[PDB]
């Protein structure tokens, strides 16, 4: 009954982007007519095609079943348009990505507050792994901020779960990939594995710590490295055989070398040899423990 929303109650406030199959709008849930309702984060299929529908629903479920103080919350389902135009309704976070609220402050969030929230992004990651679910799509673009003090993983549009007799998932024939911030198994085999999120949590890492300088991002330095002439599917053999010769995003200005560690140990081609996101978030804290 209140996890029910009915559509005619939905009042669209303004739009707040592009997700990984669909649109994001602000609406205030007002059954009173009275401007006093919820404002929420509402996200529907732009091109409903089957295999788009069934995607969408997959991730309905997936984020039903998430209960963490780092993963965005579930509200409910919209289903007034028919089965056919579901609308998932999500808490609104105010302050937005953390791609964006970082690059707003820049050196103004410091290295204690970057690793707070390095810390909660692990924690986020490490209660989604004990589902057997693979995020697929961790950047700061897809992790958004409650306050200062709380950051929550976003986008489970790519999510995948698990088979029951593996340790990773094979992607036959991919959409839109984040490329840059793909494993090599991932660019090479299309696999997809607790570790392949792991690696894709090293380019996060990096992320914060550059705080969004422009030509700092992970595409621009890989482009950089590849060379620009590289267009197309041409970026994605370049990249395959820069990662397997060790070229890697570099050291962020002011990184302390302490984290940069972290970040190249969750660049090791070596699938095994990664790191845990239970060990990162112990490796995080005790790092915020020695500079508080
Ligand atoms: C419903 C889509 C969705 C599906 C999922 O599976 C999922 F895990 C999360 C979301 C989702 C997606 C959003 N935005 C996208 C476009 C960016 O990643 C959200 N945006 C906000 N607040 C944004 C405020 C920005 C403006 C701030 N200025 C005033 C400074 N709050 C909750 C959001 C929840």
């Amino acid at each position: 009954d209140p996890t029910q929303f009915e559509e005619r109650h939905l009042k669209f406030l303004q739009q707040l982007g592009k997700g990984n199959f669909g649109s994001v709008e602000m609406c205030r849930y007002d059954p009173l007519q009275d401007n006093t309702g919820e404002v929420v984060a509402v996200k529907k299929l732009q091109h409903s095609t089957e295999e788009h529908l069934r995607d969408f629903e997959r991730e309905i479920e997936i984020l039903k079943s998430l209960q963490h103080d780092n993963i965005v919350k579930y509200k409910g389902v919209c289903y007034s348009a028919g089965r056919r135009n579901l609308k998932l309704i999500m808490e609104y976070l105010p302050y937005g990505s953390l791609r964006d609220y970082l690059q707003k402050h820049k050196e103004r969030i410091d290295h204690i507050k970057l690793l707070q929230y390095t810390s909660q992004i692990c924690k986020g990651m490490e209660y989604l792994g004990t589902k057997r679910y693979i995020h697929r799509d961790l950047a700061t673009r897809n992790i958004l901020v409650e306050n200062e003090n709380r950051v929550k993983i976003g986008d489970f549009g790519l999510t995948k779960v698990l088979p029951q007799d593996k340790e990773y998932y094979k992607v036959k024939e991919p959409g839109e990939s984040p490329i840059f911030w793909y494993a090599p198994e991932s660019l090479t085999e299309s696999k997809f594995s607790v570790a392949s999120d792991v690696w894709s949590f090293g380019v996060v890492l990096y992320e914060l710590f550059t705080y969004i300088e422009k030509s700092k991002s992970p595409p621009a330095e890989f482009m950089r490295m590849i060379g620009n002439d590289k267009q197309g599917q041409s970026i994605v053999t370049h990249l395959i055989e820069l990662l397997k010769n060790n070229g890697r995003l570099p050291r962020p200005d002011g990184c302390p070398d302490e984290i940069y560690m972290i970040m190249t140990e969750c660049w090791n081609n070596n699938v095994n040899q990664r790191p845990s996101f239970r060990d990162l978030a112990l490796r995080v804290d005790q790092i915020r423990d020695n500079m508080a």
